[PDB]
């Protein structure tokens, strides 16, 4: 799958079809909503799990108390280093996960289509299927539904498949 | 592949079949054991990698040493915040991974079956294969064994499709 | 000669992921250079971010409290021990976690390479079930290249493939 549909506005993952009647985009609302809910939950947990207490970070040691002030410096610097590393790596790690999540969702959508069409359509290798029969707007809907009737078009599909000969 | 078998008790991942003789569950013991070993290892590493040394957390500063007591408070609170966040996020993260691990294992089990019976089965979308030939209890066992004899049923298979 | 799902090619010195073919003209290994380079770049980036994101400042860790300042020395001990525990756990778990991810990454890349082939050679070749495809037609060195390219012309060999598909029976 090469890139994304700027023309598809209504969702995150979906379909594009073209036939004799015309062409258009249609979003898969189920998988889109699950993905939006998951990603929102990810961002929220990363925010909500932080538990911050009250504190008064202010330096109140005198010039004959510099060993204690240094002890405080080591501590403040220590926590800055811990949080910086953990925050940075958490972001890098969860970003990798989020992008793979989207990849995984598109693939599942592609396989749900593939397993219906079998040899009634040619996998073009770019996320698109070329049909071996005439697939109208009702036929296209059934492919999104998960109700595509394979035997109904299988004969017609078999003629055009060996018509290449 | 939607939903788990309450009827399948003997393992974690497995098979359900239905034929003329009846229907029933059977667990895949190889992939189940790998999954149990991995998950147990995950829990153990999360426990074992912690090293807690001895210490005496006790407050022993007087009423003219409150700046030092506050310094200790900032420290104790600091570590409580670090451990709380890391523990919480570690759990949430590894739980996501554990559930995807199971998903991944089921898919591998499904592919092992798919590659063993090419044109002999009709892939449905729910993790299920509809056979194009009559597959009895012996035939079903061989699919679990990993020694399903494809050529033996291959001819019969090409007939039910055009019926 | 096996496939991916029963070990690696010691004979493929070329790259990380790739192909092995055998036909009448001969046999050999061929690395997929695109996916190999992406994997090397990703893994190198992983190692570099894990190193580069660390931010270390100057400090003079030395114990300079006297024998009537042991409560303060203990406060320092709790702190030093605290950070040692935090870094140890995080470092250990980061390594274990990212190693799992790295190995699954490689697994995933090999599977993608296998599927790109499978979806081209539909019923023109037999999935042997060990990462290898047995062709039902004569596939020469140009034919093999096209399978790696992603340009394999299925209709061109489909008829020949259908003739041989019905032999074992009669
Ligand atoms: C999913 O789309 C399918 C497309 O086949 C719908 O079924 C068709 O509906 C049309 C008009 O609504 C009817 O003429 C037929 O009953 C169906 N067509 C065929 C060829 O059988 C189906 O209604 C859609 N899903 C839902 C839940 O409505
Ligand atoms: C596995 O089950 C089959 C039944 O199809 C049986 O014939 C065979 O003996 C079993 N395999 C082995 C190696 O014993």
């Amino acid at each position: 799958i090469e890139g994304g549909w700027q023309g598809m506005v209504d969702g995150w993952y979906g379909y594009h079809h073209s036939n004799e009647q015309g062409s258009g985009y249609a979003a898969d609302k189920e998988s889109t909503q699950k993905a939006i809910d998951g990603v929102t939950n990810k961002v929220n947990s990363i925010i909500d799990k932080m538990n911050t207490q009250f504190e008064a970070v202010g330096r109140e040691f005198n010039n004959l108390e510099r060993r204690i002030e240094n002890l405080n410096k080591k501590m403040e610097d220590g926590f800055l280093d811990v949080w910086t590393y953990n925050a940075e790596l958490l972001v890098l790690m969860e970003n990798e996960r989020t992008l793979d999540f989207h990849d995984s969702n598109v693939r599942n959508l592609y396989d749900k289509v593939r397993l219906q069409l079998k040899d009634n359509a040619k996998e073009l290798g770019n996320g698109c299927f070329e049909f071996y029969h005439k697939c109208d707007n009702e036929c296209m809907e059934s492919v999104r539904n998960g109700t595509y009737d394979y035997p109904q078009y299988s004969e017609e599909a078999r003629l055009k498949r060996e018509e290449i000969s």
